Order: C-alpha cells, then sequence, then structure tokens
C-alpha cells in the first residue's frame, strides 16, 4: 500500500457526492426530504433560509450514506461575515442535534465574525474542531475566495487540511480526545453559556462506528462545490 | 530499524542512572549539590524532608544530563497517601519552578490522596500528565507495591506506560498540545486557584530542545529504583 506523508493510503477511487445541479444524494438530518432553505445556486450548494419560519425538524443537510474510513474533499466560499460547519461522524438521533455526535470542522470569516474570537485561543476559527482544537497553521483565504478542505479519518486518526496544508490532527477513542471533550461546551463539566452537557457521552464515542457527513443549518453566506470522497 | 508496536525503535543500549547506593549522577534543580531531604534508603531514592526549614533553593532532584529522544524506565513504590511526580523535559531556569517547563508524570495513591479527585476527570491520577491528560487504562497497583513506569519521547511523540501498559500518548508542538495547555493551570487563560499562568510559553515549547529528567520535591512516601534510559 502506497502511503502519503501522513501515513494515509493513496489508492482508491473518488466518488462524486454533488452533481453540480441538484441535491440528489442529500437529505435533511433525521428526515427523508431536503429542508427548506437549501438550494443549488450557480453550481454550488448553499443555505439561504426561508420566509417560512414554521417549526419543522432540524435543518442540517447530510449526504445519504454512512462512512468510517475516508478522504473527504469539499470546496467552499464564504461571503463577508458568513459562517457554516462540516460534520463528518454524525449519528442520526431523533431529537438530538447533529453537532452532539460529530466534531465540527468550523467555517467562518475569521476577520468579520465575533464567534471567531469567542473561542479559547482560536478553537472557533475556520478549520478548527469547533470549541476543541484551533488550527495551526491558519491557511484560510479572505472571504469571497474558494477554499479547499480535506478531512481524513483513518483507523480513528483524524486530519484536517485547508488549502492543501495540514492544520490539525487528533485521534478518537483516546484519553487525549476525552481531555479535549472535557474542556469543551460538550462536557458534562462545562460552564459555557452555550454548554451542551447532554452531548458528552455521544462526543466521547465519535468515530467508533460509521457516521454521516453534512453541513450546518443557518450557515449563512457559504457555498459548497467539488464535493467528493474516497473510502479507505 | 526494528520498531515496537508503538513505532519506537527497539535497538539501543540501556544506561543505568542510579547505582542502588548513592545519588551519584543526581543534583538539585538549578544547583550543583543534592538538596537536603533526598536520601538513599534500602536501595531506593526517596525524599524524606528535613528538620532544616531554611529557605534554600528549589528542592527537586534531576539527573545531570539532558535528553531529547529516549526510552526512560523507573520503578516506584508509594506509601499510603503518598505523592510525587516525574519531569522529563525540564529546563533549568533560575527562579522558575521545574514544573513550568515539563509535563509531569503524576505519582499518587489514587485511593487516599484528595488531589486524585481535584483534577478534571482523572487528570491528576497516577500516570496522568498532571492537570492535562488522564490515563486510560489505569493500571496502577495498590500502595506499597512496586510499579514500573516507562516514558518514551521520540520525534516529539510522547508515550506514558504503567506496568507495561500504554496509558496515554500525545505529541508536542501541535495544536492539540496547545489546546491541552490552554485548559490547564499553566494557561494564560486559567482561573484555577493553583493557576501558574507564567508557565504558559515555556509549556508550549516543551520538547523543542533537550531537557532534564527529575523528581518532585515534597514527594512524601515515594521510593524509586531500577532507573535507566536508552537514548533514541
Amino acid at each position: 500500500q502506497a502511503l502519503d506523508s501522513d501515513g494515509i493510503p493513496t489508492g482508491g477511487e473518488w466518488i462524486t457526492m454533488f452533481d453540480g445541479k441538484t441535491l440528489n444524494g442529500w437529505r435533511g438530518y433525521c428526515r427523508q426530504d431536503v429542508p427548506l432553505g437549501w438550494v443549488v445556486e450557480d453550481g454550488s450548494i448553499t443555505y439561504k433560509g426561508s420566509d417560512n419560519k414554521a417549526d419543522t425538524g432540524f435543518g442540517d443537510l447530510i449526504y445519504d450514506k454512512k462512512f468510517k474510513n475516508f478522504v473527504f474533499e469539499i470546496e467552499w466560499k464564504i461571503d463577508k461575515a458568513g459562517n457554516s460547519g462540516i460534520f463528518y461522524t454524525a449519528q442520526e438521533i431523533e431529537g438530538t442535534p447533529i453537532y452532539y455526535s460529530s466534531p465540527e470542522y468550523q467555517l467562518l470569516d475569521n476577520e468579520n465574525m465575533p464567534d471567531a474570537w469567542e473561542g479559547c485561543d482560536g478553537n472557533r476559527q475556520a478549520g478548527a474542531v469547533y470549541d476543541m482544537i484551533m488550527p495551526d497553521p491558519q491557511p484560510v483565504k479572505p472571504y469571497g475566495n474558494w477554499n479547499k478542505t480535506r478531512i481524513v479519518v483513518y483507523n480513528q486518526r483524524v486530519i484536517h487540511y485547508m488549502n492543501d496544508v495540514k492544520i490539525l490532527e487528533f485521534q478518537f477513542g483516546t484519553p487525549v480526545w476525552r481531555a479535549l471533550v472535557d474542556h469543551s461546551k460538550f462536557s458534562k463539566f462545562s460552564t459555557s453559556p452555550e454548554k451542551c452537557p447532554e452531548a458528552y457521552d455521544l462526543m466521547l464515542q465519535c468515530g467508533k462506528q460509521p457516521g454521516y457527513i453534512g453541513m450546518q443549518d443557518h450557515g449563512y453566506g457559504v457555498c459548497f462545490r467539488n464535493i467528493r470522497i474516497k473510502e479507505l
């Protein structure tokens, strides 16, 4: 097996997750239909939101296939002060948010969004594991430019890349993972005003089974294209 | 190069750090002499403490040689409610504690010492990186038994073992390391009543240069033997 410098197999076939035209392959989190607000505009997936403000289910969008070991790639562009997020180990649990069961690869305009600086030491910047690990380096482009994201999960090792540069790496199922969860908003020990202590046991078990890839609801100003995956 | 299952080279020669009789090879942190309180008793190094309560320097004991990549082994026995700690990347900085510049491999009677439960989720238990990473599993023996510790540092990867079982692993110089430091007492962001925010930049740079191995002052009830190292 040929391996790249991060020890990740270089073989496999890419499968396209987005046809450039429709949301075929995609559906809402915990539902069979596409939630109101998601559209295809100029060859990109984007959440615009709806004038219909009725209390429907969760609105996050997932690709309709579970993955475990993979190399996932997606390109994204953010409008000024935009925000979104990519989930990649999510479990469908009725009544429970998508972000309780997956790390979030954060998407943010670092220059213009106040949540950028509301983390601890950059852990809510673009490319972070939201509220857990800050990226270093920070290769995000200015708003209005297309960024390339790659996320690798391989035998519980997780690597985030941004614009072809590795920005963080960690491993599920380890005491380090537990320590990171323990200090986050997902902790049973958290005193954050955005605390979600009921996520704790789910977050501890991330990556121990297959999960979904998807994107955040209310992710204003973010467009996605060139979405593909190689199973490992 | 033959590697063990953790990818650590299996070749090299062991060098004995303790002769079983004297403290030859050892000296105080930031000093040429052995601090009052350290003795050899029944073939083990131990800190008894002194009736002399005069304000001398720091009292921690280091082996008089810097190391970078190595496999370090030491055996220890703790009396009921004892405590100590092993440093392994320490810098000698006059006026600054030893524990500002090295992770501490914690030694504790988990059953009988209140600092055991004063951490977050076991990060002050035996084998922890003190205040940063809890061990999992926890293979420590009951007090009064000899435990075997192994600490590996190899190209910035750190592995703790206890009684021949791996208990945690991490890597210096990474955003994960920074996140772990950020949530500890060593953080510039800390609100611990034992906060040491002036350690922050030193702790972030651990493992970027050679450092000392040593043991904590006021480490009551802990005896050390069979102390050896293999440079990698």
